[PDB]
């Protein structure tokens, strides 16, 4: 058919990936050579960020101006890719210029993310983050590539969480730009991708693998809508593209693949219901294309979900503490970003009005309208599914709603300027001035929306026993000695040791296994968190070393061989625990179990005191 | 015109029946399941939000169905069902795990529950606490509540929540009926939903004042139309306004006073607007005002006559203003500002705008008259009128929003969907926040022991769990009916569960003016210093009132009993007083129940 334009599209996407990687590596390497002052205790970084993301917006205006008239038409595209990548990198990695940890440091939720990135760094295979022998549940897409990049190029996996997060976000933005200029004109592509990137950097920043899909949802929604409606010879490239995107998101983020599949099913149903006339021959074509999309998606996404569904087909999984047991305050109320007094609220209101008035006679507007409606239906469905003692995690779809509404708002701004620009001549400069002022006023609020994240990132001890605040380190400065003791006693590589700890930040830095994960929610259902916790709590009612060693040789699972406990309450070794009280708000409840210092009394234990911790290792 | 009147009566009766049926069925279904508590989990707020969204979407569907007109009857029935269901879902879902209304049995719910418990064991009209007195507080809501709680066998402390929710739903349905008789159906639905939402947000703690707060806009407009007309026409709205004032006089005194004030203002303005046109048509509004006033007094006398026939010869010597809701910064502030603009720009050419403008002017005149009357050592309570002001301004804001949408739609046609979208978003964003503005009330409702001895959030109950034992002991020692023995306590939540006559009220501003609260308190403080057991019997029988027979008093230091009533202070009695071989003294926990046996 001589449709080589597919080859050109693949070449453009590969060039986007290469350019984003190059910019995000060079910029970060250059930044990390200056010894900047701490962000929470100096304005040096928050001013250089503003300078950078103003110089990367004036540059975009210049590039868009150049594209309108010029014989180049190719330096404009390269400049656009370079400038969106640089905008993302400067917005994020400049405030984090003196620290080595990502947002939130090693705190509440980064613990298991860093643990899984550390797991997939000393092994190529797919293994669970904590437990031993199990196939992984959480999608190992981002972490596998991060682990390969950290195993190849030196640096430990806790240290390749900031650079790889920023680089992945830059890749997502630079690929979203390539996806937009295939559909709409170049200037509109620049404006829309900059708006969506600026929103994701402010809202889906802490989790740098939901941000990629969050940015790529609008272009892929438009591409699927235009390609599910084609008739009998057209859009078969868009169908395969949407299927590939859903398969890619299956191994990258489960909530967003669920939402995307929901939206695609709604799109196919709406199209099939709409064209129910002209016989049934034309009313089934959207269903055939939906079948093809599903067939590609659940064969690209089965390279990571097959081991789990093969081992969980027979094993007694618990699944009564599922990861979707969060019902926070904002998870019991719909989100209306269109109506909040602020610039984001104004642009979301403009997007809502544009979608309402242009849904029926536009290709992007219809797709974005169906996306927003599916977001709201998903929210209502999760609220209703709380009856079935489960949730659909609808409170993580707020950033997605913001991104969709901001893309529609940029579209509506362009449409309005081009509509009321007929009744006059000097409106493009004034509209550009107002829009640039608004963009500069918003993009300097990114480091201030993320202020708690940056403060936590600057006051957490990294894996070198240092703080990014250049203050005395916390408790994490003893872990090197602890690991040296563990490796000296057992004599086995740290992939073969099972460690029972209460401070789960030891296993984030070091690739030891675990007998109990940090939280009941992000724990493998095959692991039987409840029964492990029951067995652990039973040990509190023991007093003899022989009884304890007999208990440690009767568990169905693999027993701990290294215990990292704390002093407590007149010769008892306290290990803090956790429990899922889901219907209630603090969905997790912490409680303490204590061992009475006589269990670890044999010639078959080696008990040492290192700082506050006591390290009882079972001698081989 | 008997057909019009008969159809109006039929529609009002249908509204009452539909609201009752929907509220009862929904409340029973909700109470069937054992939901988690509100202060801990969020499973009840989520279901409240789902129900509200469903009801609002259904109302939009009904309004759309009205256009394609062949199902007008079904559209009206569905409208009534949906407004009633919206009210019931908004209130009774967060209170799905408890048996107490908002605030439970806290500061002011105690005498409301006490009066509902009074009017359940007897049908006549008597005071809530004191014996042998005619009631002062208007027993309209509580009488029907007592009949409903005595016919179905429910203890009267338990009928409070379902009866309050049902009454509020009935009020909303009747308001909707009045609106689609005055204006077109779609505007009726829209303004009824707006006023109902604001009423639920701000006037729910008092469920018999919210019945009338939601019914002031329709009746203001109806009375304005009924007094404005100058012919043999409009003689039915006059009777309707008179009957509404008579119904409000037995339901809520502050709002009947305010309504009579506003009606007098309306009649005066109408008479003075035609004074220079011949006095023949300048006194017609005054004649219609007199006809309104005769019916209102005739209907209010059935309740206020026993008190006034006794308060005319007895010692009756006892008893946040000026707010601007259109200037606050919220969605409500925006819609109230739009309503104020509409009232300013449309008062002289519209009847609803004129009526609502006169209502708001009356609210502010009342507010500025209360401040002046503070010089007279008294106030008109012009701080419980603020929810009324919010309701009036929101009704005006709904009218102004619709009229502005029409004016904008003169230039183009596609502004209707955009307005509908940004109005539905705002309606949902406000109505889903109602459980959060009532959060302190729900929190108190869930952490209060009910009449069975169990808290709402399944925690160890408080001291309200020994009451059944105290009751059994009293009814066994005295050997008489409950509403025959007078009880002197300072934990007044015992009398708000059981129909025992009291010797003292909670605070002086709840007591019956005929009750002489100050002299009773002085007599108790005189008992404080009494010496021996014989002096107690001597000084009990000299009281001009009915002396107590049962004393329910706690433990105190060094031979005291420490009644600890309020005026707040503490009064204690030496143990010697009850040591006579007449009183039966026994400890039922932290209490010392001393009953003067016959
Ligand atoms: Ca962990
Ligand atoms: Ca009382």
């Amino acid at each position: 058919a001589r449709a080589r334009e597919v080859l050109v599209a693949l070449g453009q996407l590969a060039a986007a990936v290469v350019v984003a990687v190059g910019v995000a590596v060079v910029s970060l390497l250059a930044i990390a050579r200056v010894e900047w002052p701490a962000f929470p205790s100096s304005n040096q970084l928050h001013a250089l960020t503003t300078v950078g993301q103003v110089g990367c917006l004036a540059g975009l205006v210049g590039i868009g101006w150049l594209w309108r008239h010029g014989r180049f038409r190719r330096l404009a595209r390269l400049g656009g890719l370079v400038l969106v990548s640089a905008f993302t990198v400067v917005t994020l990695g400049m405030p984090l210029g003196a620290t080595k940890l990502y947002l939130f440091g090693i705190s509440v939720d980064q613990q298991f993310r860093t643990e899984y990135l550390t797991r997939l760094t000393d092994t190529a295979a797919l293994r669970d983050m904590t437990y031993i022998g199990l196939p992984p549940f959480y999608p190992p897409g981002w972490f596998w590539i991060g682990g390969r990049a950290a195993a190849l190029t030196g640096t430990p996996a806790w240290e390749m969480f900031k650079p790889w997060a920023i680089t992945s976000m830059a890749i997502a933005v630079a690929v979203a730009l390539v996806l937009w200029w295939r559909m709409i004109r170049f200037e509109y592509a620049l404006l829309v991708t900059v708006a969506t990137a600026a929103v994701m950097l402010a809202y889906s920043s802490p989790e740098p693998y939901a941000a990629m899909i969050t940015v790529l949802l609008p272009p892929m929604l438009v591409l699927t809508w235009s390609g599910l409606g084609a008739r009998d010879r057209q859009g078969w490239a868009a169908v395969v593209g949407a299927g590939v995107f859903l398969g890619f998101a299956a191994t990258w983020y489960t909530l967003l693949v669920a939402y995307g599949a929901f939206t695609v099913v709604l799109m196919a149903l709406l199209l099939a219901g709409s064209r129910l006339q002209s016989g049934i021959k034309a009313a089934v074509d959207p269903l055939c294309r939906l079948a093809v999309v599903g067939a590609i998606a659940a064969a690209i996404g089965s390279t990571t979900w097959l081991p789990y569904l093969l081992r969980a087909a027979r094993d007694p999984v618990s699944d009564t503490g599922s990861a979707q047991h969060y019902l926070p305050a904002d998870g019991a109320a719909l989100t209306f970003p269109m109506l909040q007094f602020s610039l984001l609220g104004a642009i979301c209101l403009l997007g809502t009005l544009w979608l309402v008035m242009r849904a029926r006679s536009s290709a992007p507007a219809g797709a974005l309208a169906i996306g927003v409606l599916a977001v709201y239906l998903w929210s209502l469905l999760s609220m209703l599914a709380t009856l079935a003692r489960t949730t659909l995690l609808s409170f993580r779809l707020q950033p997605t709603l913001s991104v969709l509404l901001v893309a529609a708002g940029a579209f509506g701004f362009v449409e309005a300027v081009q509509a009321l620009g007929k009744r006059g001549r000097g409106v493009i400069p004034m509209a550009a001035a107002i829009g640039l002022a608004g963009a500069i006023a918003f993009s300097q609020d990114i480091p201030d929306v993320l202020r708690p994240d940056l403060t936590i990132a600057y006051t957490d001890t990294d894996g070198y026993g240092q703080r990014g605040d250049r203050r005395p380190p916390g408790s994490e400065k003893y872990y090197p000695a602890i690991d040296a003791a563990i490796r000296r006693v057992t004599g086995k590589r740290r992939d073969r040791t099972v460690v029972l700890t209460a401070d789960y930040s030891f296993l984030s830095y070091y690739p030891y296994w675990g007998f109990q994960g940090l939280t009941p929610h992000y724990a493998n259902p095959l692991a039987q968190f409840d029964k492990r916790a029951t067995q652990i709590d039973s040990w509190s009612g023991l007093s003899t070393a022989d009884e304890f060693i007999a208990a440690l040789d009767k568990l169905p699972w693999q027993p701990p061989t290294v215990f990292l406990m704390r002093h407590g309450a007149h010769n008892s070794y306290t290990l803090r625990l956790a429990q899922d009280v889901y219907p209630n708000q603090p969905n997790v409840r912490r409680y303490t179990v204590d061992l009475r210092t006589a269990l670890f009394a044999d010639p078959r234990f080696v008990v040492e005191d290192i700082g506050p911790f006591v390290l009882a290792i079972r001698k081989p």
